[PDB]
């Protein structure tokens, strides 16, 4: 009975760590994404086109509606196999609260408090947190500041006051949240235009855009 005493004391440290990860992402208050509805330039998802919040959702987190935090898939191909690894929900997760480190227990703390905002809050409120709070560049962290700054254009579909976003912009935006800190919106290299190519072309294949949108979006990348 000596492989069973030793395969329980290591079965139960590492249920005694996940235990104690537990408390230390408790908390980590999820009540506090509530915040981000403050912020001037806040739009909520629901006030946004479709191919606009599928930019996003084809480059990031296919999948978004489905899960319920993690996505096992795009997890797992994410596990150094070969646009991952992780889900809106946790990137919602990691802008907000660890804005500053990216370690193991901080990896697993995260899913924790991913696992919470998910029981907290729908799927339509999660996407809003995560639009409203992404590095855009040229400090940037709202999609509609963004657009704004960039464009000119707007992301509230009801809006009648500015220009409306295109699909490229869209494309553009959605690409740039996790692109190298080098891809400059501003002045676009070959291996950004290549990128926002990528995101168009999934948006395309999900449906978010149809071929006619794409060609001129594709048309449009290309001046
Ligand atoms: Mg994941």
């Amino acid at each position: 009975r000596i492989l069973l005493k030793i395969l329980l004391t290591i079965l139960i440290i590492i249920a005694l760590f996940i235990g104690i990860m537990y408390f230390l992402s408790t908390r980590d208050n999820v009540d506090e994404l509530r915040k981000i509805e403050n912020k001037s330039s806040f739009v909520s998802a629901d006030n946004m086109p479709e191919y606009v919040k599928g930019a996003f959702i084809s480059m990031e987190d296919e999948r978004f509606y489905n899960h319920h935090g993690f996505d096992l898939k795009g997890t797992t191909r994410a596990l150094f196999s070969t646009q991952g690894g992780s889900t809106i929900t946790q990137q919602v997760v990691k802008n907000y609260f660890y804005d500053n480190d990216r370690s193991f227990t901080r990896k697993v703390k995260e899913l924790f408090v991913a696992h919470r905002v998910e029981k907290q809050y729908n799927k339509n409120e999660i996407l809003s947190f995560y639009l409203n709070n992404i590095y855009f560049g040229d400090n940037q962290y709202t999609l509609e500041g963004a657009a704004n700054h960039y464009f000119g254009t707007t992301v509230n579909k009801n809006s009648t006051t500015m220009s409306h976003i295109t699909v490229l912009q869209s494309a553009i935006l959605a690409s740039k949240v996790n692109a190298p800190s080098v891809y400059n919106i501003n002045n676009m290299s070959e291996n950004f235009t290549q990128r926002v190519s990528t995101n168009l072309e999934k948006m395309k294949q999900q449906n978010y855009i149809n071929e006619t949108q794409y060609q001129q979006a594709m048309s449009q990348l290309n001046r």
